[PDB]
Protein backbone atom coordinates (compact mmCIF):
# COMPACT_ATOMS: atom_id res chain seq x y z
CA UNK A 1 0.00 0.00 0.00
CA UNK A 2 2.45 2.33 0.93
CA UNK A 3 4.09 2.31 -2.74
CA UNK A 4 0.64 2.69 -4.46
CA UNK A 5 0.37 5.59 -1.93
CA UNK A 6 3.53 7.47 -3.79
CA UNK A 7 2.28 6.44 -7.69
CA UNK A 8 -0.61 7.95 -6.85
CA UNK A 9 1.66 11.24 -7.58
CA UNK A 10 2.69 9.78 -11.33
CA UNK A 11 -0.72 7.97 -11.71
CA UNK A 12 -2.80 10.87 -11.09
CA UNK A 13 -2.15 11.70 -14.70
CA UNK A 14 -3.49 8.03 -15.88
CA UNK A 15 -6.90 8.53 -14.25
CA UNK A 16 -7.50 11.44 -16.83
CA UNK A 17 -6.69 8.51 -19.46
CA UNK A 18 -8.51 5.51 -17.31
CA UNK A 19 -11.60 7.99 -17.23
CA UNK A 20 -12.45 6.63 -20.86
CA UNK A 21 -11.58 3.08 -19.82
CA UNK A 22 -14.90 3.52 -17.37
CA UNK A 23 -17.44 4.01 -20.01
CA UNK A 24 -15.59 1.18 -22.63
CA UNK A 25 -16.08 -1.09 -19.74
CA UNK A 26 -19.45 -0.27 -18.86
CA UNK A 27 -20.53 -0.65 -22.74
CA UNK A 28 -19.12 -4.14 -22.02
CA UNK A 29 -20.74 -4.96 -19.35
CA UNK A 30 -24.34 -4.02 -20.17
CA UNK A 31 -24.44 -6.58 -22.88
CA UNK A 32 -23.14 -9.26 -21.12
CA UNK A 33 -25.64 -8.24 -18.32
CA UNK A 34 -28.66 -9.59 -20.64
CA UNK A 35 -27.42 -12.80 -19.85
CA UNK A 36 -25.45 -12.27 -16.63
CA UNK A 37 -29.30 -11.53 -15.53
CA UNK A 38 -30.39 -15.33 -15.57
CA UNK A 39 -27.51 -17.05 -14.75
CA UNK A 40 -26.78 -14.95 -11.60
CA UNK A 41 -29.66 -16.61 -10.30
CA UNK A 42 -29.70 -19.84 -11.83
CA UNK A 43 -26.42 -20.31 -11.07
CA UNK A 44 -27.47 -19.18 -7.27
CA UNK A 45 -29.89 -21.33 -6.96
CA UNK A 46 -27.41 -24.68 -7.24
CA UNK A 47 -25.12 -22.81 -5.21
CA UNK A 48 -27.88 -22.33 -2.37
CA UNK A 49 -28.72 -25.99 -2.48
CA UNK A 50 -31.65 -26.24 -0.80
Amino acid sequence: MEEVLKSLKFSLFIVCTVTLTLFLMTILTVTKFRGFCFICYKTAQRLVFK
